[PDB]
């Protein structure tokens, strides 16, 4: 439980979400992700700012799937010019590196009492693809997916 991530100072945490979990998979097998277009210029952006003086997060789930499936740490910028179509749809354009942290699925129900100040107070099971999470709701969501039994 405080084994994990007690020691995170520094540091940013997004939702990632996925309509494919195919497209999680290849993540998985290739340590790789794309966001949308926005998505990706948010990605890009916490990640350069942060020069490298902490970790960027990234806490995946399959749209509808009721569970989160795991973590990974975002480990490069945004590669805009990139192979077309390796996603499930050809609209995922471009390319950044991850090092996924856990492969886990752990029920909403284990995370939707943690609620997102800066997202109305909504839940952070009710977030969007990369909604930035307060570091103090994303060291809660971190633990509690890294201790899930
Ligand atoms: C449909 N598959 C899919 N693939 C993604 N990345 C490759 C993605 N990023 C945000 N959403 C909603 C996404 N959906
Ligand atoms: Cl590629």
């Amino acid at each position: 439980e405080n084994l994990y991530f007690q020691h995170m100072k520094h540091g940013r945490v997004f939702i990632i979400k996925s309509y494919s979990e195919d497209d999680i998979h290849r993540s998985i097998k290739y340590n790789i992700w794309c966001s949308t277009e926005h998505g990706n210029k948010r990605l890009d952006a916490a990640y350069r700012s942060m020069n490298g003086k902490g970790p960027v997060y990234l806490l995946f789930s399959v749209n509808g799937s009721g569970h989160f499936c795991g973590v990974a740490e975002m480990k490069s910028a945004v590669d805009y010019n990139t192979c077309a179509g390796v996603w499930s749809q050809d609209k995922w354009k471009g390319r950044f590196d991850v090092r996924w942290i856990f492969v886990k699925d752990v029920p909403n129900s284990q995370l939707r009492h943690i609620r997102l100040e800066n997202n109305e107070n909504k839940p952070v099971t009710n977030s969007r693809d990369t909604q930035e999470v307060p570091l103090e709701k994303a060291k809660q969501v971190l633990k509690i997916i890294a201790s899930y039994k």
